[PDB]
This record gives C-alpha cells, structure tokens and sequence, in this order.
C-alpha cells in the first residue's frame, strides 16, 4: 500500500486528489472537501460521450471520420477531419458536439443517468451540457465512474468499453500505461484517469482551480514520486 502526501504539489493551486488501487475498498483523498464537491467535468466528459456515442451506433468506431465543416475554430488543430479516436486525443469539440446532437436528448438522458454521472443533469443543452454548465460530477465521482469503466462493469457493450480505454491512451512506458483526460474552463482543471503499472491498477482523479494541463502536471509529479510513471530518464 502506497503511504500518499501530496501537499508539496498544491502549494500554488487550491486542489483535491484521489486516488485508489482497484483492489482497495476506498480511494485515498487530499482535501476532502474538494472531492466531494461536483464541477462542471469540461473535456473530461468525452470519455462517457464516446462511450455513449458508440453504444447508441451515433458512431462506429474509434477510427470514424467527421469532416470539417470549414468553420475557422479558435485551435488550429480542430480545423481538419477527425475521428472519434482523434477526438479525445486532440479535444475537439466539434466532433463531439456532432456526436452528442446524434445522440439526442433521450438518449443522452439516458445513459448519463444509467451511469450515475454526478447530478446526470444535460438541461443546459445537448451539445453545450458539459462545459461550465448544467452537469457537474465530483472527483470522487469520477473515480467511480472511471474504476467501472476500468473493471468493465459500467451498462455498456464490453467492445465499447475497450475502444475507450484505447482511445484513453496517454503515455506509455516500459512498465506503465497511463490513461487518461484533461479538462479546462472557468479555471476549473481536471485530470482523471487510470494508470496500469505491473500488476496493479489506479484510478485517479485531479481537480484544481486552474487549468487542464496544470492538472496534469501535477499528477504526473505524484506518479512519479511514487514510481508508478518513470522519471524522465
Ligand atoms: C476541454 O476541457 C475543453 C475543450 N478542450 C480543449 C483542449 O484544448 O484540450 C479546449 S480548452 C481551450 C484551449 N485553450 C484555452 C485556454 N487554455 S487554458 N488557459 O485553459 O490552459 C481553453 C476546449 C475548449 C472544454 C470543452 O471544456
């Protein structure tokens, strides 16, 4: 078992963290507070819009292709094709927003309440819920959601379940994959995931005032100090 401190990363950022090994019965959290506390999950939310996209067949696979509109958008990036896969990778809205519209609001409203998603409300629009609006999950949620995704217990297709977590892919290591998402808006920033390392698994959650990539950082700095993520050798 893994004796976690984390205060010297939340020095500068107000923040929580939880973390649990999938075998253990609770998740360890600093500033307990936060962790109860639901937020808007921003980006973080594509990992159960792509869950839901492919179990409604809005889309076939983490390799289907939307084409751009030719709309100029603020991130260079998003202004190409992309896939499902691309998608999550990349964070672009567009595509998922497509994707939530054929969803539709019965459907959406469905699964968000099947999987127990923080207070599973999407009244602030079907392609606009998820950011700074009416849908808000705690990191303790998050971690929730993100450990029956991880054990493949979660009302979708096992198929489905697996193309995600593909599609989750964020670092690999001789060792270690880590899976995960980012999340920014109204300096709210998230990073929820799991990372596999040998034979143990752990979902986590970060959740700061402050950005995406911030979030980030500092759990790539926790998993570091605690050898679950190699050091940069
Ligand atoms: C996801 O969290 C947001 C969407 N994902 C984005 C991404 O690039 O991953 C962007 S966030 C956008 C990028 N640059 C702006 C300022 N960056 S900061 N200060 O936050 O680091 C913000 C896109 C909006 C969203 C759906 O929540």
């Amino acid at each position: 078992s893994i004796a976690w401190s984390v205060d010297e990363f939340f020095k500068n950022r107000e923040g929580t963290f939880v973390i649990q090994e999938v075998k253990e019965k609770s998740p360890w959290v600093y500033n307990k507070k936060r962790a109860k506390e639901r937020f808007a999950p921003q980006s973080t939310f594509k990992v159960a819009n792509a869950l839901i996209g492919l179990q409604t067949g809005a889309v076939r696979d983490e390799y289907d292709i939307k084409y751009w509109d030719g709309v100029k958008r603020e991130i260079d990036n998003w202004n190409r094709d992309h896939t499902l896969g691309s998608g999550m990778r990349d964070s672009v809205v567009w595509y998922y927003q497509a994707m939530a519209r054929d969803i539709g609001e019965e459907r959406m409203n469905h699964w968000v309440k099947a999987i127990h998603y923080g207070n599973k409300d999407i009244s602030g629009g079907i392609d606009q819920f998820w950011l700074s609006s009416t849908l808000r999950i705690s990191p303790i949620e998050q971690v929730r959601f993100l450990k029956q995704l991880y054990e493949e217990t979660l009302p979708f297709d096992l198929k489905n379940m697996r193309t995600v977590k593909r599609m989750m892919v964020q670092e690999e290591e001789k060792h270690a994959t880590l899976y995960g998402k980012t999340g920014s808006g109204s300096d709210i920033g998230w990073y929820v995931g799991f990372i596999k390392h040998e034979h143990k698994t752990y979902i986590l959650a970060t959740n700061i005032k402050g950005t995406g990539i911030e979030a980030k950082d500092i759990t790539y700095r926790i998993l570091k100090k605690y050898h679950l993520m190699e050091a940069s050798v």
